[PDB]
C-alpha cells in the first residue's frame, strides 16, 4: 500500500527534504488523475506532550501539518480548487502510543481521494503504475 | 456593512496592500473570537470570460482567492486548525452581472463563522466593537 506522510518529529510540523520529494511525487499523481477527483489531505498525532512548543493542542499540530502538505501539494502545481484539508489531531490513531515505533505510525499525514465510481479505477491504474514497478 | 475582500480585476487573485491590511484586520477580530467558533473563506467570480489568464475555469480563479485569503489569515497569527477554503467560481453572484462596476462586487472573497446560538452574540459585539460606533 502507498505510504503516508510520516513525521519523524513528533512535536513538530517540519517536511524535510525526503518527505519533500515524496509529496512532489504524489503531486506528479494528483495532476494526472481526472478533474472530478478531489483531494483531502487529513492531519494526526501520536498524543506525545506538547508543552515545550508553540502548539496549543494536537489538533493545532495536525491542522499544521496537513495545511502546510496542502501548501507543498499547490507549490508543485496542484490546483487549490482539488484540495482542502483536515485536522483529527490525536485521534484516530493506527497504532496505540505505548511505543517509540507505534508513535511514529500516529504521527502523519494521509491523502484522501474523493471520488465517482469510474473515475475510482483511473486513480487505481494511475497508481499501480507510479508505485509498483 | 462589513465587505468582502474584492479583487481589483475580474481575473485576477492578486491581493494589494489595501486588501492585506483588511485581511490583517480581519485576522485580528478572528483572534479575538471563542475556539469553538471556524472560519470558512469563500471564493467567487463574475462572469468574465477567461483567455488570456492562467486559470481554465472561474472555479479555479475563485479557489486561488479564497486559498490566498485564508494563507494571508494564517500568514497573521489565524489558527490553521479554525480555517477552510471553498470555490463557488461564479455562481451566487451577488449582482447581476452588467457593467464592469456591477461584475466586480462579484470578484470577491467572503467569510463565513460557523457558531452556536451563545457564541453569536460574543462575535456580535466583538465585530460591531470594531464596525461600528
Amino acid at each position: 500500500g502507498i505510504d503516508p506522510f510520516t513525521f519523524e518529529n513528533a512535536t513538530s510540523d517540519a517536511i524535510n527534504q525526503d518527505m519533500m520529494l515524496y509529496i512532489e511525487r504524489i503531486a506528479k499523481i494528483i495532476q494526472k488523475l481526472p478533474k472530478r477527483v478531489h483531494i483531502n489531505v487529513r492531519g494526526f498525532t501520536d498524543d506525545t506532550p506538547l508543552v515545550k512548543t508553540r502548539f496549543k493542542s494536537h489538533y493545532e499540530l495536525a491542522a499544521n501539518r496537513a495545511y502546510r502538505v496542502m501548501k507543498v501539494l499547490i507549490q508543485y502545481g496542484v490546483n487549490p480548487n482539488q484540495l482542502s484539508f483536515s485536522s483529527y489531531g490525536s485521534t484516530n490513531p493506527i497504532a496505540p502510543n505505548d511505543s517509540l515505533e507505534n508513535r511514529m505510525k500516529n504521527n502523519r499525514v494521509e491523502i484522501f481521494f474523493s471520488t465517482d465510481a469510474n473515475d475510482l479505477s483511473k486513480i487505481h491504474s494511475i497508481l499501480d503504475n507510479e508505485f509498483n514497478p
